[PDB]
């Protein structure tokens, strides 16, 4: 028993658009490095057992836990193109399957290089 198939998960659209709808502004600047490298942090933070008890703790609050995030946003890598996606990632509670959103960034971060007036 307990067979299960466990369908694949990594890319979809709505979740992938989150990064593309945040880095979209980042691209205009070229912070893909500060938003793609940062996004990688959110992935390791979820793998952290101790983090799971903080990134998903209903004991904190709706606007309280967001403050503690800054500590992981100003001492991890975030701050610029991730000092907004951080609150958004922990605004509704999408810090469970967020690692999938970061992956899309790697594919969306490569489409920005071609989507530019290549005259030089």
């Amino acid at each position: 028993f307990a067979k299960l198939v466990r369908p694949p998960v990594q890319i979809y659209g709505i979740e992938g658009r989150y990064a593309t709808a945040l880095y979209s502004a980042a691209s205009k600047q070229n912070k893909l490095e500060q938003v793609e490298k940062e996004l990688l942090r959110v992935g390791q933070i979820l793998k952290e057992p101790k983090m799971a008890a903080s990134l998903l703790n209903p004991y904190v609050k709706r606007s309280v836990k967001v403050k503690s995030l800054s500590d992981m946003t100003a001492k991890e890598k975030f701050s610029p193109l991730t000092s907004n996606l951080i609150n958004l990632l922990a605004e509704n509670g999408r810090l469970t399957n967020t690692p999938a959103v970061i992956s899309a960034f790697s594919t969306m971060m490569s489409v920005h290089r071609g989507e530019v007036p290549c005259t030089v």
